[PDB]
């Protein structure tokens, strides 16, 4: 019988659906348009998992109110967490963090989470996804190889064609700004700086304080545009628009795919339409 398997957010749930094909029965948790930095579980989400055989994770504590939920379903699935593998990046302050005990340990965590804003890095995912269906329905392994392999290939041209279109950027003009702190793999990748004014995660509310000291940022690196972002709520980053006199050039989507009929229904979908987005404002 298919494999019950409950993903913790949208883009995750597409690797899923792309590995498992008619194989599983997906349930994603966190919706389209939806922040998982704040998510926070329906009594729903207990039962799914507690109903679920595998559960997929992005780890490096993206999903804050995972190990909560875990033990509020009592489930017996096998958790995978997708992050295993990549190479992660420090979050930014301070910056961020070791600490020595007997010797110097990488702290608390922090592990900037949005490793998927790098397509090799989805290959990754993908790659642990396989792995986690196989390890739960050996019957399917070799169509769960299969399916990941070309889903991977689709991936390769994915970023042969980002890194393309941002090699064709004059580089004096590489910097935007969105509206959290949650492209910084985007930027390791392919080399676009961004700017925001929330950090690595969305729980804290961004401050008047941090403004004018955006603003300035924004002059000494001569920012081209401002995006707003699928999963919050435009209005602070219309005021900095104005008061930066730039334009704001479209939404980006960094921790969400949209819904259907939206832009970014998938994850392909989804970096294509950044990349795009992103390569037709530095060029104006
Ligand atoms: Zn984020």
């Amino acid at each position: 019988e298919p494999l019950d398997v409950v993903a913790t957010f949208s883009i995750i749930g597409d690797f899923a659906a792309k590995v498992g094909g008619d194989r599983i029965r997906l349930n994603v948790l966190v919706g389209p348009d939806s922040d998982t930095h704040v998510y926070e579980p329906r009594p729903a989400d207990a039962i799914a998992l507690a109903g679920a055989d595998v559960v997929l994770t992005n780890g490096l504590e993206f999903e804050g109110f995972l190990t909560r939920l875990i033990a509020a379903s009592g489930t017996d699935a096998a958790v995978a967490t997708l992050t295993d593998g990549v190479e992660t990046m420090e979050e930014p302050g301070g910056g961020h963090y070791h600490y020595i005990d007997g010797k110097a340990v990488f702290h608390a965590g922090a592990h900037d989470p949005h490793a998927w804003q790098a397509v090799p890095n989805a290959k990754v995912y993908v790659q642990n996804i396989a792995a986690a269906f196989c390890a739960a329905d050996a019957e399917g392994c070799a169509a769960y190889q299969a399916n990941a392999a070309r889903y991977i290939g689709e991936l390769d041209a994915l970023d042969t064609e980002i890194r393309a279109a941002i090699a064709a950027l004059p580089q004096d003009r590489r910097t935007v700004v969105v509206a959290h702190n949650a492209f910084r793999y985007f930027e390791a990748a392919y080399g676009v700086h961004f700017l925001s004014p929330q950090g690595v995660s969305t729980e804290s509310e961004a401050a008047a304080a941090d403004v004018a000291g955006l603003i300035r940022e924004i002059r000494a690196r001569n920012a081209s545009a401002i995006f707003a972002e699928n999963i919050s709520d435009t209005r602070l980053l219309e005021q900095i628009a104005r008061e930066a006199g730039l334009p704001l050039a479209g939404t980006l989507y960094s921790d969400a795919l949209s819904g259907p009929d939206g832009p970014a229904s998938n994850y392909i979908a989804m970096m294509r339409h950044n990349a795009g987005a992103i390569a037709a404002a530095l060029a104006a």
